[PDB]
């Protein structure tokens, strides 16, 4: 589809079986989600963004669903305030930015 | 233009007659820059993201060329990691996310 940017690009994904909703970010890198148990070995690590560094851990090959489209990952879970779909997911499912 | 985002989705702007380069971030609500020097009156202001609050200087109604589209909005100043483009300025330019 097409989302304007009026309000914050919303988006309901699917992963490990639950439906969240995210923000589909352009600028970011990876994707952060909210903390959540996810099953499998994962590597901690640090992440920065506007206000500093935050520790999180990554979970590698993770099936995520974003608005009916399928894609698998890596994801990165630690506290943020929102759920983040970043370029390494947005890529997957062909989306790109127009004007 | 179609920007896709296998790559981060730097453009170059335009500002105070300065070049410069910046990230087309959906993600962000606001614009903000790396410190520089901006005529005009400007309010102290504080944004967060991941990682936390930060310090800015808020200058309205400035006018900004982006990839050769012009804008004119309020643009924040401070230390930032690294130049963004929010949804103020992106919504002026018309921009939207398709996939
Ligand atoms: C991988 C990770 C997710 C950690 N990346 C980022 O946060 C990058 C960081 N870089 C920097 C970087 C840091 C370290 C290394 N390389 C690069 C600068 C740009 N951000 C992208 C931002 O789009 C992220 C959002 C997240 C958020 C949205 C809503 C509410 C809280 C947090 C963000 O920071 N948004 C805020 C925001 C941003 C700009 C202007 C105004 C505002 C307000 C607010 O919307």
């Amino acid at each position: 589809p097409q989302i304007t940017l009026w309000k914050r690009p919303l988006v309901t994904i699917r992963i490990g079986g639950q439906l969240k909703e995210a923000l589909l970010d352009t600028g970011a890198d990876d994707t952060v989600l909210e903390e959540m148990n996810l099953p499998g070995r994962w590597k901690p690590k640090m992440i920065g963004g506007i206000g500093g560094f935050i520790k999180v851990r990554q979970y590698d090959q993770i099936p995520i669903e974003i608005c009916g489209h399928k894609a698998i990952g890596t994801v990165l879970v630690g506290p943020t305030p929102t759920n983040v779909i970043g370029r390494n997911l947005l890529t997957q499912i062909g989306c790109t930015l127009n004007f």
